C-alpha cells in the first residue's frame, strides 16, 4: 500500500525500455529536418527521454499521468507512419506490447494503496 512506490518501479521500466533496441527511434524528440512535415500531422510530440526527464523532475503525480505520455509515443507513431507495415511502427507495437504488460501491476498497485489510503 506504498502510494509512492510507482515512482521507482516506472523509472525501473523506462532502464529497461531504454536497454531495448525498439526503443530507439523513441528516445528523444523527432528532428524536424528529417521528417520535416512531422508536426502537419503530430500536434504533441513525446518521447522517452522526456517522459523520463518529467518523471525525474518530480512532475508527474501519478503514474497514469506517465501511461498518457507513454501511450503518445505509441498513437504519434501510429499517426505519422505511412504504412502498418512500417519498420519504426512495427518497432512502436512490441515496445507498446512491452511497455502495456509492465505498467499494469504499477498502475493496479498505485490505485489499490491510494484506494487504502482514502480508506
Ligand atoms: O527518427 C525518428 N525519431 C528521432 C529520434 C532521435 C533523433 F535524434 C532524431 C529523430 F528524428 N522517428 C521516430 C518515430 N517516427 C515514427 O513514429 C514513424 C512511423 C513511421 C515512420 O516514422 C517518426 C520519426
Amino acid at each position: 500500500y506504498d502510494i509512492q512506490a510507482w515512482k521507482k518501479q516506472c523509472e525501473e521500466l523506462l532502464n529497461l525500455i531504454f536497454q531495448c533496441e525498439d526503443s530507439e527511434p523513441f528516445r528523444q524528440p523527432v528532428d524536424l529536418l528529417e521528417y520535416p512535415d512531422y508536426r502537419d500531422i503530430i500536434d504533441t510530440p513525446m518521447d522517452f527521454a522526456t517522459v523520463r526527464e518529467t518523471l525525474e523532475a518530480g512532475n508527474y503525480e501519478s503514474p497514469m499521468e506517465l501511461c498518457k505520455d507513454v501511450r503518445l509515443i505509441f498513437s504519434n507513431s501510429k499517426a505519422y507512419t505511412p504504412s502498418k507495415r512500417s519498420r519504426i511502427y512495427s518497432m512502436s507495437l512490441r515496445l507498446s506490447a512491452f511497455f502495456e504488460e509492465h505498467i499494469s501491476s504499477v498502475l493496479s498497485d498505485y490505485k489499490s494503496a491510494l484506494r487504502f489510503h482514502k480508506r
